[PDB]
RNA sequence: GCGCUCCUCAGUACGAGA
RNA sequence: GGAACCGGAGCGC
């Protein structure tokens, strides 16, 4: 499966914000989550960790968010998070760095960290199942849109 | 002693718009 | 997402 993301890009000439696409295969993004750590966000870089999705830790909405469809039930289950992510029942959402070359994000760089650039393959905890990739609107930071495929 | 920089503190406390 | 205080160095005065 290939996916397919728009992130906006600021240009240094023009100073304005232009539409990047970006392609992802799905199977170098799960393997990107299987290659990383299963821990909510006790790496060196915080990654990867939990995905709240417009959620809080009781799995009840917050108000004036819009969770992401992933159109999995595992995915779209609202979440069951403990104060580190290591409740004995928890069940929620991971995001963790995925890049079109595939490569992995070294999850234990910090000072600085790898750059973790704008897209995320989400997956669930802790049998990470895949959810999709997503990808920050805008640089990377900000909203966080479901990516095409 | 005053001003600026870097390390560290620390991906911590704090937090959920990441 | 994500500080500061305390802690150590450099440059200038
Ligand atoms: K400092
Ligand atoms: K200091």
């Amino acid at each position: 499966a290939t996916w397919t993301c728009i992130n906006q890009q600021l240009n240094p000439k023009t100073n304005k914000w232009e539409d990047k696409r970006l392609l992802y295969s799905q199977a170098k993004a799960e393997s990107n989550s299987h290659h990383a750590p299963l821990s909510d966000g006790k790496t060196g870089s915080s990654y990867p960790h939990w995905f709240t999705n417009g959620y809080d830790g009781n799995g009840k909405l917050i108000k004036g968010r819009t969770p992401i469809k992933f159109g999995k039930a595992d995915c779209d289950r609202p979440p069951k998070h403990s104060q580190n992510g290591m409740g004995k029942d928890d069940h929620y959402l991971l995001e963790f760095p995925t890049f079109p070359d595939g490569h992995d994000y070294k999850f234990d760089s910090k000072k600085p960290k790898e750059d973790p650039g704008p897209a995320r393959v989400i997956y669930t905890y802790p049998n990470k199942v895949f959810c999709g990739i997503v990808a920050h609107q805008r640089g990377n930071q900000g909203d966080l849109r479901l990516c095409s495929h």
